């Protein structure tokens, strides 16, 4: 048997973090109070703008529906 | 670039076909007027009861959402 996964590539979009949040790639704070980084619309990964270029494109998550 | 796909295993459920439908595995008619076979709830594959055991479990479809 198998889980069902949604498999694609990340879809990053600038996001307004309402509390201090860290880059899921590098571990440093997403600096500032607005538009601090990007959140993947599909899997929720948070990255610095600069880290968008560093992450693997692979985007998967378990579909728990 | 990558499509987004849902990737899992088939989820077959007995189905009552309304019009003449063929087995997606073997090509023979799904005989009868009721419960003629099974349809995968995820990808729509149609199979005879006897062909359920013959198909690969892999179930994928492109999510066009
Ligand atoms: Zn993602
Ligand atoms: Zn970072
Ligand atoms: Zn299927
Ligand atoms: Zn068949």
């Amino acid at each position: 048997g198998s889980r069902r996964a949604s498999v694609g590539s990340h879809r990053f979009k600038v996001f307004n973090y309402m509390s201090p949040t860290f880059c899921d790639h590098c571990g440093s704070l997403l600096w500032g109070l607005v538009k601090q980084g990007l959140k993947c619309e599909d899997c929720g990964m948070n990255v610095h703008h600069k880290c968008r270029e560093k992450v693997a494109n692979l985007c998967e998550f378990i579909v728990t529906d």
